[PDB]
């Protein structure tokens, strides 16, 4: 589809069948969700943006689910006050940035 | 132009007459450039990131060049990595995300 920025790119993912609202943010290395208790190893990890840095759990090869578009890869769970989609998997679907 | 993800989003803008890049971001609300001099009037603001708070300078109504397209508007100046190209001069330029 085609998503207009006079708001927020505000889209429905799936992440371990749960369904949650998330951000499409072409200004994210990483796919950075609000806090979940997701099963399975993960790594520490601290990543940094405007304000500074917070610690995250790095989960490997997680399925997740953008408006239908399939991806797997790298997700960052902690303190977030919103679920980003960041390059990593927005790659995936194939997402550009057009104007 | 058609940009895609593998790499940051990053592009020349022209702003006070001075070149700089920046980071085409859809993630970003508003626009925030790193600490530099701009002319005319600003307000001590503050804004939000994934790491918390930051205190900036508000600066309105400033023309800013996205390659090569022109957009006026709000850019706020302050402490980060990254020169960043918010929603509100993304919408300006006719910026869209599409997948
Ligand atoms: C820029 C404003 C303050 C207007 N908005 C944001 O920061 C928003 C805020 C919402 C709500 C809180 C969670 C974050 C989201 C989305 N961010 C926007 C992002 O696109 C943000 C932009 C940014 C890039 C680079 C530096 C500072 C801000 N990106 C990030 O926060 C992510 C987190 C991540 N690791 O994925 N960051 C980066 O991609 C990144 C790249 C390079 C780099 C170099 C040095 C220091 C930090 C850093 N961060």
């Amino acid at each position: 589809p085609q998503i207009t920025l006079w708001k927020r790119p505000l889209v429905t993912i799936r992440i371990g069948g749960q369904l949650k609202e998330a951000l499409l943010d072409t200004g994210a290395d990483d796919t950075v969700l609000e806090e979940m208790n997701l099963p399975g190893k993960w790594k520490p990890k601290m990543i940094g943006g405007i304000g500074g840095f917070i610690k995250v759990r790095q989960y490997d090869q997680i399925p997740v689910e953008i408006c239908g578009h399939k991806a797997i890869g790298t997700v960052l769970v902690g303190p977030s006050p919103v679920n980003i989609i960041g390059r990593n998997l927005l790659t995936q679907i194939g997402c550009t940035l057009n104007f």
